[PDB]
Parts: C-alpha cells; structure tokens; sequence
C-alpha cells in the first residue's frame, strides 16, 4: 500500500464521462510504485488472452525445440470472422511462430484457435497462467464462435492488476528464458494494432510492447503493455473497460487516456 496511488489521478471523472467502468493497474519496476484503480475486478479479456497464449507457446518452446518451426496445415472451416493473415495462407499454411506472431500483431482469430489447440484448448492456457502463479485468468470458451461478453459474466477474463503482473514476469521477470523472453517482447513491439491505445499515450521515442482485446457490445475494450521509457526502469500497465447495457460504444481514446494518467500517476514525463 506505502507506494500504491500516492498521487491521485481523476480515473473517476474519465470513467463517468465514458459512461462505465475502467480498470488500470501500472507498475514502476524501478520502484515499484503503482497506480491501481478498479485494479482487482474482473474484465473481459476479449483478444488480450493472445498474448499469454503466444507467451506459453513459448514457454512450451524451451523444451520441444521444434515447435516454432512446426508447419500448421488448416482447412476453411478454420478460418472465422477477422483472421487477416490466417486467410493469405490457407492454402500453404502457417508455422507455430507465424501463427503466434498474427495472433499477437493482427490479432488474427483463426490463428489464435488453432494456437489454442495445440496447447490443450483454454484449460491448458489457463494452467500456464497458475504455472507462473496467476490465479485469477481464466479462459473458458474456445475462440472460434463470437463468445458472449455480459456483465457479470465470469468466463474468459482476468483483472488489471493480475494481467500486469503476468505480464511482468513473462517480459522482463524469469517466467521464461532469455531468448524466449525477448521473442515474446519483440513480438510485442510488433503490434499494429494498439497505435491509438497506450501507444497513443506513449512518446515516440519510447520503446512499447502491447496487445489489445475488443468484444463486440457492453463498451469492452483493452489494452495491456510494457513501456521503455528512455534513461529509467520500464513500466507494465493494463486498462480494461465494460460498460453496462448491450450498446454501449467503446472507446479507444478513453483508453489512451486512463494510460495517460497512469503515467502521470507514476511521475513518469511523457
Ligand atoms: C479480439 O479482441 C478480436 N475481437 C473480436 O473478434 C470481437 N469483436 O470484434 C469486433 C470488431 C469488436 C466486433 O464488433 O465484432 C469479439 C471477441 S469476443 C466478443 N463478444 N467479441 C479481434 N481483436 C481486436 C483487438 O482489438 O485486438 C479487434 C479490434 C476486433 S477483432
């Protein structure tokens, strides 16, 4: 608690003006000073569980030495709804890094699916998170239909606090080794798809690794990522929103925003 919120940030006015609820954990790793609000309730993870998927691929990698290089053959009925890269290989295929690599920079769906198999479906993804002691995701569903995202719904998601801190430990802690740690980041940084996220918060000339998650309804949207601000530690930090009734838009901004303050919470200068 002696290093968590010691400035106050208005997340309350950002998340009455947003019309719901937004969830923000961020962690100085020099310090460890935090900046926490609605840090502990759950929020849909919606594609965000792409990261810890690609991250346990990984994991997995240390010691089956070839399952990056591994060729992954899919017929059509794989394909679904947003798999932008997955599409231009149907006929060839894909291996387990492309794949990794799409699910996490494209936040292609398909190749999320076909990752998820590979690793035991969501229970197996879910014993990778207890494994680096998380113990609050969880994923339920296979990723091939439009799962649901309603409130009060406790499948398929984790808190802002505990998806910083897993992110910690896969990025920059020792949940993975070295070359596979710095795969994982470089992967990352690659994101195309967080430009007006926290990268938005984020000055240029700082390195930024993030993945996002969108649901389709209820404002859900999010946002995890860790930043290398020049000349200090990095900073790890995740921003969930959800919003109450079934039409409620998201909001990218508002994202970029609650990453702002947090920043600003942290005495970072940006
Ligand atoms: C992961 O979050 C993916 N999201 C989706 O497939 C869902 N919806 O997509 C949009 C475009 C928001 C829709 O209106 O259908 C979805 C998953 S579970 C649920 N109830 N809806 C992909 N990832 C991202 C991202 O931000 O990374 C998107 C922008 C949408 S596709």
């Amino acid at each position: 608690h002696m290093l968590t919120n010691l400035v106050a940030e208005p997340f309350a006015k950002l998340e009455q003006d947003f019309g719901g609820s937004i969830g923000v954990y961020a962690m100085d790793t020099g310090s460890g000073a935090t900046v926490s609000y609605r840090a502990e309730e759950r929020f849909p993870l919606c594609s965000s569980f792409k990261g810890f998927l690609a991250a346990a691929v990984l994991a997995r990698s240390q010691q089956q030495a070839g399952l990056l290089d591994t060729p992954i053959r899919y017929g059509k009925n794989a394909l679904v709804r947003w798999s932008p890269i997955s599409e231009k290989y149907l006929t060839t295929g894909m291996t387990v890094a492309e794949l990794s690599a799409a699910a996490v920079q494209y936040s292609d769906n398909a190749a999320a699916n076909l990752l998820l198999k590979e690793l035991g479906g969501p229970a197996g993804l879910t014993a990778f998170m207890r494994s680096i002691g998380d113990t609050t995701f969880r994923l339920d569903r296979w990723q091939l239909e439009l799962n649901s995202a309603i409130p009060g719904d406790a499948r398929d998601t984790s808190s802002p606090r505990a998806v910083t801190e897993s992110l910690q430990k896969l990025t920059l802690g020792s949940a993975l080794a070295a070359p596979q740690r710095q795969q994982f980041v470089d992967w990352l940084k690659g994101n195309t798809t967080g430009n007006h996220r926290i990268r938005a918060a984020v000055p240029a000339d700082w390195a930024v690794g993030d993945k996002t998650g969108t649901c389709g309804g209820y404002g859900t949207a999010n946002d995890y990522a860790v930043v290398w601000p020049t000349g200090r530690a990095p900073i790890v930090l995740a921003v969930y929103t959800r919003a109450p009734n079934k039409d409620d838009k998201h909001s990218e901004a508002v994202i970029a925003a609650a990453a702002r303050l947090a920043l600003e919470g942290l005495g970072v200068n940006g």
